[PDB]
């Protein structure tokens, strides 16, 4: 149930991509979102379509459970589900 993703990139100019924009998902499909948070900082590094196979914390919402991570990563079902993403860590 997921055709199309919120797309950003940080290194869209060495990558030569849009920096921005909505990717198509061809190749199950996810959407994803990758980013740092300092101190409640938050920097995006990626979003856009996952097509490995993969298993998400939540079915809908794009949401990382791991404790502390050094790189967020998160995946969700559903068009442009990866524009809203959370940190609901395993220890709460
Ligand atoms: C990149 O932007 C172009 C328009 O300039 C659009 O046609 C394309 O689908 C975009 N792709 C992504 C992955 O954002
Ligand atoms: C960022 O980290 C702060 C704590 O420093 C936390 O309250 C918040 O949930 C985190 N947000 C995201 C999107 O990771």
């Amino acid at each position: 149930e997921t055709q199309e993703c919120l797309f950003f990139n940080a290194n869209w100019e060495r990558d030569r991509t849009n920096q921005t924009g909505v990717e198509p998902c061809y190749g199950r499909r996810h959407c994803f979102a990758t980013w740092k948070n300092i101190s409640g900082s938050i920097e995006i590094v990626k979003q856009g379509c996952w097509l490995d196979d993969i298993n998400c914390y939540d079915r809908t919402d794009c949401i990382e459970k791991k404790d502390s991570p050094e790189v967020y990563f998160c995946c969700c079902e559903g068009n442009m589900c990866n524009e809203k993403f959370s940190y609901f860590p395993e220890m709460e």
